[PDB]
């Protein structure tokens, strides 16, 4: 253990930014802890909490992922895979939820937030499954700014570790809703690099990444190694210079810092 912290603080001092990890090990309920209280910028992992929020609806509203949203042009922000597709024509909350945890698209997550009544109803969400940390404040794409001290759009490693937990395989979520977002978070197509790179290539995975301002490069997962007990870990990475680029090679390996020999 001490021997995961001494390389986890040698890899982020050689990185030259601000490192925050926690690893859930569901089989004792141990914890594998950096800067894990610290808060960072979450930017695009931030749609989970947002898609499971909508979850929670269907589990009282019939049909709910069934509701199509019209998509235009003016919709339109600046990354939008899928919705660009969709222009002049309607996308239903499910798929609007698959496009924004698979792709990342920006337009789907605002077109989410609009059904929702914006970010302040993901952050009661959050509240109402004992989050307290967790806060959504802005839409897309002023989200990502991750400006160094701003508290907006943020939450610590361990209380999204917490958070991601109890929504895939706690109770924060009922049994179709918690299948519906497992299945997303492992069809997500962005997260190559990441968590995914530091894990034995059989090892399933679900996860949500994120990259923005300040060479933010964040993922949050729920591994599953082969037979046993699955692993919750939450690697958010930051740097000093605005224009930082991304560096998804420093959440492979301190992934695989901490899940090797799990
Ligand atoms: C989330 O943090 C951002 C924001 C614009 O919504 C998006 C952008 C991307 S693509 C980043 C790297 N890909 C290729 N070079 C992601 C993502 O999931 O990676 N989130």
């Amino acid at each position: 253990v001490q021997q995961v912290q001494k390389k986890l603080a040698a890899l982020e001092k050689q990185s030259g930014g601000r490192l925050g990890v926690a690893l859930i090990n569901t089989a004792d309920n141990s914890q594998v802890l950096y800067r894990a209280d610290e808060r960072f910028a979450m930017c695009s992992t931030s749609k989970v909490m947002t898609a499971a929020a909508v979850l929670k609806q269907s589990e009282t509203h019939d049909g709910i992922l069934q509701q199509k949203m019209t998509i235009k042009k003016a919709d339109l922000t600046n990354w939008n895979p899928v919705t660009e597709k969709y222009v002049g024509n309607t996308m239903t909350l499910a798929e609007l939820s698959a496009a924004t945890l698979q792709y990342s698209d920006n337009t789907a997550m605002n077109k989410l937030l609009a059904h929702l009544g914006g970010p302040g109803n993901v952050t009661a969400f959050a509240r109402s499954i004992g989050d307290t940390t967790f806060r959504l404040d802005r839409k897309e794409p002023e989200l990502n700014t991750a400006i160094p001290g701003d508290e907006r759009d943020t939450t610590s490693p361990l209380a999204m570790a917490k958070s991601l937990r109890k929504l895939t395989l706690g109770d924060a979520l009922a049994g179709p809703q918690r299948a519906q977002l497992v299945d997303w978070l492992k069809g997500n197509t962005t997260g190559g690099q990441s968590i995914r790179a530091g894990l034995p290539a059989h090892w399933v995975v679900g996860d949500k990444t994120g990259a923005c301002d300040y060479g933010t490069t964040n993922d949050i997962a729920v591994i599953w190694p082969e037979d046993r007990a699955p692993l919750v870990l939450v690697t958010y990475f930051t740097q000093p210079q605005q224009d930082a680029k991304w560096r998804k090679d420093v959440l492979a390996a301190a992934a695989k810092i901490v899940t090797e020999g799990k």
